[PDB]
């Protein structure tokens, strides 16, 4: 008896992890919203009140899809008619409803389609953006004031990114900045007049008589890339001027001299704020400190001030330079860094000194800085058992670095090995978001003693449903190659047998600094597999790799296409040389990055793999995004790259295909990696007369993450990896 | 016994058939093109000569495609740097050969990217377009005179068509017309300013960082349509100083109150031109004759002169209401139309008389008619032996309806049943054209007394080949659905044994007047099936065929995707009951309209077939051209046919999918049937959950026929059929 997990009851969601979704308002309380009603809990006792009660806003006419109390609690802003865009972007309407008086506000109502909206970090004002323009309502019932005139769509961007700053530059939508106070209000300036646009057709609903063109100001690897500028304006004189002038920083000079990048932003104190950029050739970075001078209205930044970041063996930062995490006082910061040993080490700074001091170990890495307190720095990093999948939260103290104390590792060292942490206002309490091995498991702390105050979610209802069913195993070790250690993971069947010989897939992604051997729990299509199909599914972390030290993550640099596709094929031999993997049935499958190193290796002559699958796949870098692409592999010109980015294609091996079984898959509406990827190769395949399966998903994008489109494709992929396999 | 007709024979093209085509100079001569140069024939005796031996450009330091000489034989045109545009349109650079002096002409010559050019019917004149404007040279080294200064790319086309008249009114790029004696050169203007274009991309060869995106103006069912005015010009009064002057040939009124379209163009006499206008209701459609007036220097079109042809069952004409035929001195003519019956007869019109006479009758139809001399009437019909697919040239005594003669039913029956015809000049000779069920076979004849001068090609050389192979055969017959009777044909594998079951892929077209069972000799993908694979490939023609009568044509009037899916499957069910077929094993699978059909079928629900292939179909006519679409199903309006529009779509039936295996195929760069059109078929039955196969053709379009292409689609289908069928 006893059923196993099921592809339908992956598809369907029967068996689903609980969360416990939490929102710090103040030091002391947080929101919690349950679908219906949104309560405040008290994190000392635990005590909870109805903040807003669920049939609050019945008779709305509109379906709310999010609400964004303001700082001071007096407003709410409601979010309905969303239209999602990018991966974060999306455009949507908005409502202020004023608490003080229960009533809905219905003048001056922030603009239909408004692109943004940002609460100042205190009190209530309102800074939005809509048609590419910065606005600022100082009351929530009173006219907005217009910041930027120079909005226009798809060529100039203000308190907005383009698509390549939202998606590889920021990963965030937003390029505006609250000053702490909210006094002034600090924005980046986007133009992508020059820059080249990505077309293709958008199909929509089957009633659309003409399908639609889309274009988005997109810069593939070698074009022109969009240009930016920065202001800060002076909320508080807008009621004064009538046109409140905004105030441009600039240079630096040694970044000006050429192609660069905004990659940071952040305020140290109410009148300090610190920019980060970054050269087009991604090994040179510099953050400047710029103080608000009172006295010219202008925003000085002291060269005595400026800190030069720069790599030798790759780029700086795993995806960009690390954020800055300023002490009160605003005159000292911590930021994660690359020590000379290669590994990624929090180091502290002094605002006018260039040397700064490591606080942190050696053969381990930071993964980031969670709060600052005048006491300790609390950080997660990868430290424990020397597990470079795992992660918890240690603190370290202020005034004597050789006092660190782990203050998860302990908890339930076997349940839990991966966390994340969100600190209340001022880190007086912090919830822990533990991930796995074990099901995931939400818990309180008061940071005077770090003490449990409660336990918030442990899947108690899940683990009940799971004993009921024939769960497969997880195994997380590592292998020695070239006397280096390198992780895996396999995902075994029930009844795991290491006599008999399995099917193995190979699930990858193997991009820089990715990491696919962790302690995560996930319930997903490769559980599926093992525990239904009996099919070995493993993931390995080659060259390239991240989280274990640049000697490992920049082996790729400017190579990209080669020692991560050789890696992914050796695991394949070294699982085999395990004695329980059978191997005459070898598959391999990726999406994305994944698709890329997926058909590299299928058309690599490595005869290891019978089929394999490539879900939105990169098929030459010259086709990719400038700041992802460019970052490992430099320009695409004769002087510099180009012959690896014309030797690393996935049609110049379209020959090798014969040999193997190959299913190609890609979203017609894919913003990211275009759907253009694919189609050459799938012309490639066909040029040398070459036989595959494909599926083209209309409208789909990146994440074919439509409810029926995730269940076709892996339904549709499941077919071909079943037939592959002979199965069942 | 012998190897079988095998995919790669099909995909290589090993066993080719032969041809023989000739262009008519004269009432006595012709040319014949070959591959290192062309020769002039006799008629009368079949001696030739050496007219060039192409090894005169061995150094023209380009690969011409194409010859074209002058009627004058004084020169030839030279076309090169071919860039194919759409169906019959294209781009192309030229050059002049004046064979007078055996020189290159150096000046004055054709603009490169030139969209067309034609010689006069006579002497050695050019009308050419470029970048939308008509020109005209006199003499070939002479400058060109600028007719037309209004073109303008994608919005007006001067002399040319835009995709929807290419594609489905004139079935060519050109849109003008030289009178006989190349005096008056006519021409068509189309305005798209308000025509929606139809874009998609194009991703080219993989050096190109970012894909194109391809715009057209195209309209779709119900769309604004672009608009037509008609001019002609005298081509010997053009001076060089003064612009040319168009004089304009309007209305019908009966035209102008709404929507239409110009549909025929012809030249009756030296200064008589006739054109037919059809209403965008393609139920009614006109035509003006229009003499020349030289005192007054226009063009008039006396009404009551005009004749209206019109159709209560259905729309004008097959695709369009057929051309006139005039008579010598342009006061009478003769042409095709639908009878009392609903049969297509020849009728014989007198310029001012309001009603014809039909001039032949009965339950057949003549195709098409392909030459007029005072004494004779030249057709082509299926009346012999009363087999709608087969084709036989006959000759009507103009003096005498009662003599009709056929000139080819007898000339060899086995082997010819199928028959097309090439007249000379002044239909002194005739060349038969002979496409099956046997070898194609090409004959030359003096019309006098239809004497059979000699044999052109016999392709006894291909029969040589053929007969070391196992070759299929092909079986033409019917069946009876109540009451009417239905042609079918079935490829049949070599060595049949009804004794036997055999899988059956039903091959399928069945778009309006569409005809799948003929006798004609095809050498395709169903002969590899049948010969290599065994398997029977039918067809059939249901409700909506064609050359039948306007009772089965007119029978999906205003109701496409209905009986003639619904007969499709009539069909298969009485063929999976013969016996000898595998009512297990059957398949259907078709092209665009084809596509479409196979698509209804597969979701119709009725579990006779197993599986499917689809390529670049239809799904729904809301998203197919206007001309075509609306001929048969009206406007998509409330007020009209928007019901049934909504009604006969392929998405509305994806539920329906979950029972079979399914197959869709689509060239991204299709500007046909758009690659959307499947997009839109793939969502639906995602969004229903149902599993298919699918592959689209990348830069590929209607007729993913780059040779890669071709090959690897048809071996793709190739895997998916026989899986089916094993
Ligand atoms: C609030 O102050 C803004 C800062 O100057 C002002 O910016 C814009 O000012 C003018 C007006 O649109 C723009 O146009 C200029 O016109 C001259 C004359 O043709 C050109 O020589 C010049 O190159 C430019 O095109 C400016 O481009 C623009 N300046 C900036 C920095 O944005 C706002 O318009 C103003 N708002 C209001 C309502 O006055
Ligand atoms: C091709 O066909 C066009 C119409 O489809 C001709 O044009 C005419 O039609 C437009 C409206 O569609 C009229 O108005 C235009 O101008 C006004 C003001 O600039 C705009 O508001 C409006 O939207 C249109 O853009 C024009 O008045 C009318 N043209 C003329 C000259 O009156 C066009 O002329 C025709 N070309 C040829 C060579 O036939
Ligand atoms: C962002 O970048 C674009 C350039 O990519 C800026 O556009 C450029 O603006 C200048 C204004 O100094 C234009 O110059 C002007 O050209 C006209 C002739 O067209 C001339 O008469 C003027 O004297 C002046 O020289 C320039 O043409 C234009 N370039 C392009 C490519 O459009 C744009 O202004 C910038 N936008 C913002 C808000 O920063
Ligand atoms: C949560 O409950 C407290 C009540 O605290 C009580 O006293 C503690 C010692 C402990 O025994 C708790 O379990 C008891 O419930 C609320 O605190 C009140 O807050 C208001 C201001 O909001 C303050 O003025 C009162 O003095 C507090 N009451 C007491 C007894 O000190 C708190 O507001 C509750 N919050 C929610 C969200 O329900
Ligand atoms: C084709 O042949 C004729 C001549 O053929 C001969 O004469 C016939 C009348 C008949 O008796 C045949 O058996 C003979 O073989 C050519 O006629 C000549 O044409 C040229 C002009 O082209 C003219 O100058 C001559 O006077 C003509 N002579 C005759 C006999 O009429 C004809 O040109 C040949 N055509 C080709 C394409 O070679
Ligand atoms: C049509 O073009 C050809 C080729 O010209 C080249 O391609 C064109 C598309 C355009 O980009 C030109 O600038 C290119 O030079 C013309 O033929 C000549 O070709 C020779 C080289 O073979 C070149 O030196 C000449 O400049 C070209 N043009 C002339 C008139 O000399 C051709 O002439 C063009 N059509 C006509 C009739 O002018
Ligand atoms: C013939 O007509 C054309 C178009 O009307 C004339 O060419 C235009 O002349 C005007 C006035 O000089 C220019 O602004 C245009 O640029 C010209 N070209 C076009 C396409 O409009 C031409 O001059 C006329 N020729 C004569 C002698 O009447
Ligand atoms: C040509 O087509 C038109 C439009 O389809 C026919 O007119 C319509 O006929 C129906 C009757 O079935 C009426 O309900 C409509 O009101 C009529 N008007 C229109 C334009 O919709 C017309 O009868 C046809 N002509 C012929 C000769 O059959
Ligand atoms: C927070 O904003 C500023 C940050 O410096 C605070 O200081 C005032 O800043 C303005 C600059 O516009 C100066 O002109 C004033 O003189 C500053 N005030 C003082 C104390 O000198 C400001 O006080 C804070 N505002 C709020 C609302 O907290
Ligand atoms: C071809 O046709 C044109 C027009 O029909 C002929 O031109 C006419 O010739 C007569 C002389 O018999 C004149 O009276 C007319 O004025 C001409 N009409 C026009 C508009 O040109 C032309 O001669 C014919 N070509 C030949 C050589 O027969
Ligand atoms: C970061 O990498 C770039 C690679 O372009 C280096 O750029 C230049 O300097 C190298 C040696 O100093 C040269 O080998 C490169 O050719 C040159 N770049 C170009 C386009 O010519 C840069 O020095 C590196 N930065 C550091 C400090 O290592
Ligand atoms: C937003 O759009 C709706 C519907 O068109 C309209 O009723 C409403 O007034 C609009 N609100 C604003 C802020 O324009
Ligand atoms: C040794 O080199 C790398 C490690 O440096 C290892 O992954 C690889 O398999 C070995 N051989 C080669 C040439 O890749
Ligand atoms: C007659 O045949 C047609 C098509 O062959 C079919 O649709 C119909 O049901 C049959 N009987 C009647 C009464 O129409």
């Amino acid at each position: 008896s006893r059923k196993t997990y099921t592809l339908t009851d992956y598809l369907k969601n029967t068996y689903r992890l609980k969360l416990y979704s939490l929102r710090w308002i103040s030091d002391h309380e947080y929101l919690y919203k349950q679908e219906n009603n949104i309560l405040v809990f008290n994190a000392e006792y635990g005590n909870s009140s109805v903040f807003l009660e669920n049939s609050t806003f019945d008779e709305f006419g509109h379906s709310i899809n999010d609400y964004s109390i303001s700082p001071d609690g007096q407003f709410i802003l409601l979010e309905y008619n969303y239209v999602k865009q990018w991966r974060h972007s999306y455009t949507a309407s908005y409502d202020i409803y004023d608490l003080n008086k229960r009533q809905l506000i219905t003048e001056e109502r922030i603009p239909n389609n408004t692109q943004w909206v940002t609460w100042s970090p205190v009190g209530h004002k309102l800074a939005y953006v809509w048609n590419n323009d910065i606005y600022v309502k100082i009351e929530p019932n009173l006219p907005s004031y217009r910041i930027t005139w120079t909005g226009k769509e798809d060529i100039i961007y203000n308190g907005i990114t383009d698509w390549v700053y939202e998606e590889e530059v920021f990963s965030a939508y937003s390029a505006l900045w609250w000053s702490p106070n909210g006094t002034f209000l600090a924005y980046a300036q986007f133009n992508d007049t020059e820059v080249p646009l990505i077309e293709y057709s958008f199909y929509s609903d089957e009633s659309l008589q003409y399908p639609k063109t889309v274009r988005v100001p997109y810069p593939k690897a070698g074009a022109v890339n969009p240009t930016v500028k920065f202001f800060v304006v002076n909320t508080d004189s807008l009621s004064s001027v009538t046109n409140a002038t905004s105030i441009q920083i600039t240079a630096p000079a040694s970044m000006l001299i050429g192609d660069h990048y905004l990659c940071d932003v952040t305020w140290a104190t109410q009148e300090r704020i610190s920019l980060q950029w970054l050269r087009r050739i991604q090994n040179y970075s510099v953050m400047d400190i710029c103080d608000y001078d009172e006295s010219s209205g202008r925003w000085n930044c002291l060269v005595a001030r400026q800190h030069i970041e720069m790599s030798t063996t790759g780029w700086v930062g795993r995806f960009r330079p690390s954020e800055p995490h300023f002490t009160l006082d605003g005159n000292s910061f911590y930021k994660i860094i690359s020590n000379e040993e290669g590994y990624r080490h929090i180091c502290y700074f002094q605002i006018d000194k260039k040397d700064c001091t490591f606080i942190t170990k050696g053969t381990w890495e930071v993964i980031g800085i969670e709060a600052l307190t005048s006491d300790y720095l609390y950080y997660i990093s990868n430290e424990y058992k020397g597990m470079p999948g795992g992660r918890n939260l240690y603190k370290i103290q202020l005034s004597d670095y050789t006092k660190v104390t782990c203050l998860s590792c302990e908890l339930n060292p076997e349940r839990c090995q991966y966390y994340s942490v969100s600190f209340s206002k001022e880190a007086k309490y912090y919830q822990l978001r533990c991930s796995g091995p074990g099901l995931p498991l939400y818990t309180l702390h008061s940071s005077v003693n770090d003490k449990g105050l409660r336990v918030l979610e442990d899947n108690s209802a899940l683990d009940k449903m799971l004993q009921n069913v024939q769960m497969p195993s997880k195994k997380l070790d590592f292998i020695i190659l070239n006397e280096t250690k390198f992780w895996y993971q396999m995902i075994l069947p029930p009844h795991f047998d290491k006599s008999k010989k399995y099917p193995l897939l190979l699930d990858v992604f193997a991009g820089p600094c990715s990491q696919k051997a962790d302690t995560v729990f996930r319930l997903n299509w490769a559980t599926y597999l093992a525990s239904t199909e009996n099919i070995i599914v493993a993931s390995f972390d080659g060259r390239g790799s991240g989280y274990q030290g640049d000697k490992i993550m920049h082996a790729i640099n400017r190579r990209l296409g080669t020692f991560e596709v050789e890696d992914q094929i050796e695991a394949a031999r070294q699982f085999s040389k395990m004695g329980f993997v059978d191997n005459k049935r070898i598959a391999i499958w990726g999406w994305s990055y994944g698709g890329y190193v997926t058909s590299m290796v299928l058309g690599s002559g490595s005869g290891v793999f019978k089929c394999g699958i490539a879900v939105a796949p990169v098929s030459r870098w010259e086709y990719y995004d400038s700041v992802y692409t460019e970052r490992y592999m430099g320009l695409p010109t004769p002087e510099d790259n180009l012959d690896h980015y014309r030797n690393s294609t996935v049609m110049s091996r379209a020959e090798n295909f014969k040999q193997v079984e190959y299913l190609l898959i890609h979203g017609t509406a894919d913003d990211n990696v275009h759907f253009q990827q694919s189609a050459q190769i799938s012309k490639a395949l066909v040029d040398v007369g070459v036989d595959f399966q494909a599926m083209w998903y209309t409208d789909e994008d990146h994440g074919i993450a439509s409810s029926t489109a995730h269940q076709h494709i892996y339904t549709h992929m499941s077919h071909f990896i079943k037939q592959c396999f002979s199965l069942p």
